[PDB]
């Protein structure tokens, strides 16, 4: 009867960076350089992939994104392919994306191992990879006719991706430092 | 009564602002251009350093301590390989080798004044202000006698004086 709405989520103060999931506001810690290393370098594998092949446009948090009135998450790394361009609004993205990468982190790695697994299904993001430094994997799940199912789970080699075509990572090369 | 770095970390979870000469800010949160800005940015600096094993790039948010009271949120950073040892577990404690600030309308003054004036003192060697209003770049060479404007340009390609080899062509920042 108290849920929270996207509303409420727009006059948190200045300089917040919170979710709502559910109806329910969670601020979000600050993340550790390990898991900005992780989102750069993934970051440019994909955008690279994207931008050879023209297939649209790659973000990174902080960008929120509105799912429905109880729901605006702001996803680690997105791709919104060129046919759904419009969802890229002034100040946000209003929709799901087609593609979707969380990062995890270690005291809070809940709602992306499960409260947006859901959403993310439920809006029809066609791909969910879930990268996780601790443990140094990735999970991915591809949508259907039944919700995610998972495409692949490793900790090494390489894993590839089933709607970007052609596009393969190698799992590993995301962890390393100098 | 000035603020510090151990004030800055008391502030409570979910929170970003910024230490700057002892006084806490807070920073508005990003629009879908400048997160692209610094997409594109990024993905052109990390493809450089990658393929010249030079050290290792982040972008915001993460945590840059300066001094007691200095703790700033750059957009984009490179650490070299010699200055390695900043990179904490939690933060990056000193100052980066290497620094860009994607401007936001709101609230440029501390990326074109405050921030310029820190990052100079705290021996930055290249700072690159990247203007997606008026579509332009600035590149600061620090030295001797502090920064010098090494290019400003809203078209053709900019040198890094620094990263030797690398260059960027300035409108591929920018959206049409
Ligand atoms: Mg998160
Ligand atoms: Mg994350
Ligand atoms: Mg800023
Ligand atoms: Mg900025």
């Amino acid at each position: 009867i108290d849920l929270k709405t996207d509303k409420d989520f727009a006059e948190l103060p200045e300089g917040t960076l919170a979710e709502l999931l559910d109806g329910e506001i969670f601020m979000v810690p600050a993340p550790i350089p390990e898991h900005q290393r992780v989102i750069r370098k993934f970051s440019n594998a994909l955008s690279t992939f994207v931008e050879k092949n023209k297939l649209g446009e790659v973000f990174f948090s902080p960008i929120d994104v509105y799912l429905d009135e109880h729901n605006v998450v702001q996803p680690d790394l997105i791709f919104i392919s060129k046919a759904r361009n419009t969802i890229i609004r002034e100040k946000r993205i209003e929709g799901a994306p087609d593609w979707i990468a969380e990062i995890l982190s270690e005291g809070n790695a809940y709602h992306d191992l499960k409260t947006k697994k859901r959403l993310y299904e439920k809006h029809g993001v066609a791909e969910y990879w879930i990268v996780d430094p601790m443990e140094r994997s990735v999970e991915i799940y591809q949508n259907g006719n039944s919700g995610f199912t998972l495409l692949a789970s490793a900790d090494s080699g390489t894993v590839v991706s089933k709607m970007l075509d052609g596009f393969s990572l190698e799992i590993q090369t995301l962890f390393t430092k100098p």
